[PDB]
């Protein structure tokens, strides 16, 4: 059938979550196949003069190439139909922020000109944020109309984009923020160092961004719910700050295990929160009536809270034991009304297991998915069990083969992997 490409943009909400619907709502209609996505790119948004300060918020922006039976108003109408879905009003502001804007951009060699529907798209050729992700899908294709024109010159001419690392692929990157002394470094005058760094977790591609207040180091000096909480909102205000600005905003995870903190924190900012990843599920049913409550994604960890090392789980029962855990909590979590898809495991690897076993665990991860049907959120870096290393090993040591084994779960479409390294 007729090949499409269909340009997609948002500049409100969950950024790649609005992208991320519009393309499976292309892909659930039996008309249509999708044959590539393009690369994520990052702009200014387009405004006229004198329009309010609050509109200026980055773009994020994209392409996809389609095949269907469709024919072009056809297809326009399903286009309005996702965008109503997704929660777009069609009668907003002109200029203003959307949660998804769908048009097509080109259709082979077609010029459509009507009232309602003209294609290529009248602004293709002004607009580097559509230009840039169509060339990438069609790399020789020129302008039907402008037959002359050598695109790739006018995107240079256009220029004033960024193509993202963050990708459309299967598997998400949750770069992550540790606010606990582990990675304290004020200045006489600033406390930037994580505000240097969360701009390396973007522009490296993270997706998501896990912030959490607790150390990681054994025998770490605990932590009140005040100061946790203190912590957490101190750095959610700055995201708050700079959200309009970000090259990419990341959903934002937050890793905390304590009800109270959790509850605090979404009271204040459940809006710019995508995930709760829970470090240790204890209170699940009060924890379950939150989540419900707030709409949120959630992750269940395998962390019985195993303090004596010869209780660690061995690898011969281990799929059972972590599933036998997992599908509790997961029931509890249905019967205070969470929506499935809103859940995650996440196996624990540095908690209450031996090193064979967790390495056994992460070999069958698939496995444990399938028997759960539950997505998957695998955080192995830096962790020597699953990575294969002396415990002892050097940080260049650990993050390389953590970059190592990324790529090979990326290839495997693991939902989610947490890393301190892109
Ligand atoms: C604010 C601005 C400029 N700033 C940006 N800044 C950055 N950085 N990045 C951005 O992405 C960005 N976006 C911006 C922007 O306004 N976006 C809206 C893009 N689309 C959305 C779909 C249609 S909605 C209106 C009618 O157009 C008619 N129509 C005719 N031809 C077509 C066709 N080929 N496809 C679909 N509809 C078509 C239908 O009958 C429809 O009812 C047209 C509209 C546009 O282009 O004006
Ligand atoms: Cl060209
Ligand atoms: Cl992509
Ligand atoms: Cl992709």
């Amino acid at each position: 059938g007729m090949q499409y490409i269909i340009g997609i943009g948002t500049n409100i909400g969950f950024t790649i979550e609005n992208i991320h619907l519009a393309i499976t709502a292309l892909e659930s209609q039996q008309n249509i196949r999708i044959i590539r996505k393009a690369s994520l790119y990052s702009s200014k948004a387009v405004l006229k003069e004198d329009a309010p300060k609050e509109w200026d918020i980055r773009f994020l922006n994209t392409a996809v190439k389609i095949s269907s039976s469709l024919k072009p108003d056809e297809l326009l109408v399903l286009l309005k139909d996702i965008e109503l879905k997704i929660g777009r009003d069609l009668n907003a502001p002109a200029w203003s922020p959307r949660v998804i804007d769908l048009d097509i951009l080109a259709a082979e060699d077609l010029i459509l000109e009507t009232d309602k529907l003209t294609i290529p798209h009248k602004e293709l050729i002004n607009r580097s944020f559509a230009l840039a992700p169509l060339l990438e899908l069609s790399k020789g294709w020129h302008h039907p109309k402008y037959v002359e024109w050598d695109l790739n010159i006018r995107l240079k001419e256009l220029g004033e984009i960024v193509k993202l690392k963050q990708t459309l692929a299967n598997t998400i990157r949750m770069g992550i923020v540790n606010l606990s002394n582990q990675s304290f470094s004020d200045g006489n005058f600033d406390d930037n160092q994580r505000k240097l760094n969360l701009d390396e977790l973007i522009q490296s591609g993270a997706e998501i961004i896990d912030i959490g207040a607790e150390s990681t180091k054994p025998d770490a000096k605990p932590i009140s719910i005040e100061e946790e909480f203190n912590k957490l909102d101190e750095f959610l205000e700055y995201f708050k700050s700079q959200l309009a600005n970000l090259i990419y905003k990341p959903l934002v995870s937050i890793d905390t295990r304590k009800l109270e903190v959790m509850q605090k924190i979404l009271a204040k900012h459940h809006d710019i929160i995508w995930m709760i990843n829970d470090v240790e599920c204890n209170n699940i049913e009060q924890k379950a009536q939150l989540i419900a409550k707030y709409n949120k994604k959630y992750v269940i960890i395998h962390n019985l809270g195993i303090t004596d090392r010869n209780q660690y789980l061995d690898k011969e029962n281990a799929i059972d034991n972590v599933c036998d855990y997992i599908e509790q909590k997961k029931q509890i979590l249905l019967k205070h009304g969470i929506a499935q898809q809103n859940i995650y495991f996440d196996i624990g690897f540095g908690f209450g297991k031996k090193s064979d076993t967790a390495r056994y665990l992460l070999e069958n991860i698939i496995e444990i998915k399938r028997r759960l049907e539950l997505k998957a959120l695998v955080g192995h870096s830096r962790k020597p069990s699953v990575l294969g290393l002396a415990k002892d090993s050097n940080l260049a040591t650990l993050d390389r083969a953590t970059r190592e084994l990324s790529r090979k779960l990326e290839k495997l479409d693991i939902d989610i992997i947490r890393v301190h390294k892109i």
